[PDB]
């Protein structure tokens, strides 16, 4: 439950009641594709397929 | 209302009752389909379709 103070006499205000989640290190993954390694492509069929 | 008759001194039969439609002559009717002339088909496309 968030709760919030004023202070008259430096002007500011504090709001309380939240929860911590801070970023401290990394995790690192490797993302792959396959793929397919092709030059050529032989075909001199001009269908539109 | 077809009927028969029997004749024993002659062993034949005659069936009455019939009505005629003789094909006394002919008509004469022509019949036409409108043809694209047509040579060539110029395309070199290999398309399936």
């Amino acid at each position: 439950n968030i709760t919030e103070e004023f202070y008259q006499s430096t002007c500011s205000a504090v709001s309380k009641g939240y929860l911590s989640a801070l970023r401290t290190g990394w995790y690192t993954s490797v993302i792959t594709i396959e793929l397919s390694n092709i030059k050529k492509i032989k075909c001199n069929g001009t269908d539109a397929k």
